Formats: C-alpha cells, sequence, structure tokens
C-alpha cells in the first residue's frame, strides 16, 4: 500500500494508539493520527485527508459502532476502510460490526503479526 496513506487511529486510552501507532511506523506509514472517541474522529476526519481508520469499540462520547455506522453512510467517507480493533469479543459484537460494514476486526490483546496480517487482508481486499 501506499506508504503516505493517512490514517486515523481512534480508541480512548493512548496505550493502545500508541500500540497502533508505533507498529504502523514499522509497517513504513508515519502519516498517523489519533482520536479520542468517535466525535473527536469524526471531527478529524471531516478536516479531509484520511485514508485508513483503525477503531475501539467501548469509547464514550460515540462508541465505535456508532462511529462506523455514521462512516459508512456518510457520501464523502462510504468507502473509507476501518478496522475495528476491541476487546469486545463475543460473536454477536463481530456480527454487529460486520454487518455495519466494517472492513476487519481485530481483538485485543493482538499481537504485530496478527495487525499487519489483518490490515494486509483489507489492502488487498481494497486493491491498494
Ligand atoms: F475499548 Be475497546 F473496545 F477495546
Ligand atoms: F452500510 Be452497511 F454496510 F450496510
Ligand atoms: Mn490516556
Ligand atoms: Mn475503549
Amino acid at each position: 500500500a501506499d506508504k503516505e496513506l493517512k490514517f486515523l487511529v481512534v480508541d480512548d486510552f493512548s496505550t493502545m494508539r500508541r500500540i497502533v501507532r508505533n507498529l504502523l511506523k514499522e509497517l513504513g506509514f508515519n502519516n498517523v493520527e489519533e482520536a479520542e472517541d468517535g466525535v473527536d474522529a469524526l471531527n478529524k476526519l471531516q478536516a479531509g485527508g484520511y485514508g485508513f481508520v483503525i477503531s475501539d469499540w467501548n469509547m464514550p462520547n460515540m462508541d465505535g459502532l456508532e462511529l462506523l455506522k455514521t462512516i459508512r453512510a456518510d457520501g464523502a467517507m462510504s468507502a473509507l476502510p476501518v478496522l475495528m480493533v476491541t476487546s469486545e469479543a463475543k460473536k454477536e459484537n463481530i456480527i454487529a460490526a460486520a454487518q455495519a460494514g466494517a472492513s476487519g476486526y481485530v481483538v485485543k490483546p493482538f499481537t504485530a503479526a496478527t495487525l499487519e496480517e489483518k490490515l494486509n487482508k483489507i489492502f488487498e481486499k481494497l486493491g491498494m
């Protein structure tokens, strides 16, 4: 994928954002911004430029399922890749997110290999 692709990484806790930012760096993506909830995220996204979203689920103000839904229902960003990265591991949660249009779904805790594999699966599916 284009190493200039701009990422938005969303989670209400810094620890996970920091893990993801560093992994993306390892992979060669340095264009990376962070948000703390779904509202914060939409704000940054509306500022334009983003090519990929990685997002947590449980967050105040707007959770990640709502953020995913919002993104997919906006005409300007409806096809934006959205990778869920979350502690929610129940099959019903995965169904809900998949049905809502998730590009992928990774369960915390995750290894560096898992994140890289799931990211690449999305690249390949979208011809990126
Ligand atoms: F807070 Be997340 F859903 F792990
Ligand atoms: F927008 Be969803 F994928 F129906
Ligand atoms: Mn924090
Ligand atoms: Mn959270």
